[PDB]
């Protein structure tokens, strides 16, 4: 009753993830500013990969949309007007019940649910659609009848549904906003395990994008002499800082522990699913160690597999310490795959610690795997 | 095959506009500023019918994404992504083609395609998925394999159209404002005339939806206090522009002219088939009077009785000019009937005189058919 409904959103949130590697290696190569590109490419391509992973929660409200709705167009167009409607309704609502003066909501990011709206615009869509496209109305209202009805009661519960999101949300917004603000004076180490351990937490639920903003783009701050300003660590980085890429230990679990784990879910099927599991989890593996993306690995065991996700968690979280405390240096653009791994290495220094710690995470991420998969006989993707 | 295609374009184009009444609600009750609702419930109903309106552009490629594609949700996800790559990708390369700053451009939509650049994102979403919605990806790459690389090579595509489209397109929009200033501020009267005379012939066969795109969503420019820029006549009458209302005529021959017209039908029957003819006829003009839609009336004698259905292009022509004429303001959503009358009568003008100029017209309509069957002896229902 709700198992599968969260396997359902699951495994429906997998055609709107299929177009993010194409957007990342899109926007990481644009943002490179090579020196052989002319500008206008890598201009129009970093604008490309930036639309797209602009329009992500839209996105996701389609995809859920039609998960539910066996795949029709009309749940689609529902989930889009209801989005529109829900985010504009939720941004003009927010300021009166907080009472604050209408710039301060989006300036610190209280109103902004992000790829979680999508989900739940997207389901509002979906459940209108199942329950009135085959509404029956008098003949001289039939025009406004079947699925030309949905879009309409998708909206009016869309309007609803953003102001009761308008005060159920400013306290959650208000909460990922202090601590992801408290992380960043903790103390070095701490900050970056923190951020490692919630931005896992977060990601299923469409909201790590709101959390990394902080740290990406505002922790830090630098100017050198003649240089221009930088107030993050992902821009510090590519500003070649000598003290940004505190980030860098999304390398070790997006392209090397990971990996590790779709092949370990790989390696533990039945004896004819094999064949079927193995195209796709090597695909999602070479996504991941390719462009930095790791919904599509995480969300083939996320919900059948909770612990796994949860000891996934704490690597990740591991994982920025070390890279700290080593030295571990190279920088991001919008995520940690081979691309950026290899166009911002410029001031990447012990770059060569990352193979070797790397494979020692692929060899702890597949132990893990196959063992718990073959104890406790979770069902992962394959069995 | 060009006249089912053309029909094909012409629902692909009415389903868009299907989901006009719920930004219609919102928006008219929203900006009329009545007195009998709070104000932030005006003001957030005005919002949420502006976010409605300011994806039509999407919304209108979402449609033609789905009319070639026999409903399919992958067609629109391709269609969101398409547009929105397409759009930026014409805000970056268009300063290049027009030699003057991006800023200014941006502030005078001198690179905005509007609904004719979601089309054409939907062209390209429904041309990818109906030629790759069965690829057969190398084994390793089976998670992009099938409908997950069509919003791929749709977004692929969308760069080099937009990059066409800037090269292409300081023509089109010159001769799209020229009519979108005469059709709007120079001679209104003579333009919805000719509207009006052309949808009406242009009605028997389904593209009439092509014809209303420019004039319902295309001519005009108006900006709300907020900000926002409305374009078209229905979401410009909507926000409040004193001069829209053009395609307020439709109400003369839609809920006076052409239940007049079936009632005339109903009385000129034979006695043994006057109930049932009576029955049909009173749906038919209910579903005129109230919804707005017309072809059951229409093509009950259209087709037994040309010469009516040109009198009545006519005289459906010259309702606009009429209208514009003697003042008579007021909006519809998708067609001409009771409810669009009643909600958005917020910005209307000289409501009082439509009852007075409508029953004019029934009486027009009823002696006219009454008379024309009664001499020429039509064989319209019943006879
Ligand atoms: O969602 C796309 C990517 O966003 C990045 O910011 C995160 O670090 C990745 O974990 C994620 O795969
Ligand atoms: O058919 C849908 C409606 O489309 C409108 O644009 C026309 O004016 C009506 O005559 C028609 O009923």
């Amino acid at each position: 009753n709700a198992f599968a409904n969260l396997q359902k959103v699951g495994k429906s949130l997998m055609l709107p993830v299929s177009v993010l590697p194409i957007a990342g290696i899109l926007l990481g190569v644009g943002s490179a500013n090579f020196s052989w590109l002319p500008a206008v490419v890598s201009h129009v391509m970093a604008e490309a990969g930036g639309s797209v992973f602009a329009n992500m929660p839209l996105i996701f409200a389609i995809g859920v949309a039609l998960g539910f709705t066996n795949n029709d167009g009309v749940s689609a167009l529902a989930a889009v007007v209801a989005y529109g409607i829900m985010v504009k309704t939720m941004a003009v609502v927010a300021p009166l019940v907080l009472h604050l003066p209408a710039e301060e909501i989006a300036s610190k990011h209280l109103a902004d649910t992000g790829v979680l709206g999508g989900i739940i615009s997207g389901a509002i869509a979906a459940y209108m659609f199942n329950r009135f496209y085959r509404i029956k109305l008098p003949e001289y209202l039939g025009f406004f009848a079947g699925k030309r009805f949905v879009p309409i009661i998708s909206g009016l519960a869309a309007i609803f549904t953003g102001v009761v999101l308008s005060f159920i949300w400013p306290p959650i917004g208000s909460a990922i906003q202090t601590f992801s603000q408290w992380a960043a004076y903790q103390n070095p180490v701490v900050a970056f395990g923190i951020y490692g351990f919630i931005e896992r937490c977060l990601v299923p639920f469409g909201l790590h994008h709101i959390w990394n903003v902080p740290f990406q783009m505002q922790i830090g701050e630098y100017t050198n002499a003649a240089g221009q300003v930088f107030h993050g660590d992902i821009p510090r980085y590519m500003a070649g800082d000598p003290t940004a890429g505190k980030l860098s230990g999304g390398f070790l679990f997006k392209m090397y522990g990971l990996p590790a784990a779709a092949i370990a879910i790989w390696h533990s099927a039945k004896p004819e699913n094999r064949a079927k599991v193995g195209g796709i989890m090597i695909s999602a593996a070479l996504t991941s160690f390719l462009t930095g993306i790791t919904e599509p690995i995480e969300f083939s065991f996320m919900f059948v597999a909770p612990i796994l996700y949860i000891i996934h968690a704490i690597l990740a979280g591991l994982a920025f310490p070390i890279c700290i405390l080593l030295g571990m240096r190279d920088g991001t653009s919008f995520s940690h795959g081979l691309i950026d791994f290899i166009v911002l290495s410029g001031n990447s220094s012990k770059l060569w610690l990352f193979p070797i710690v790397g494979i020692g995470y692929a060899i702890v991420y597949y132990t893990i795997f196959r063992v718990l998969i073959k104890a406790l006989d979770l069902k992962t993707p394959g069995r």
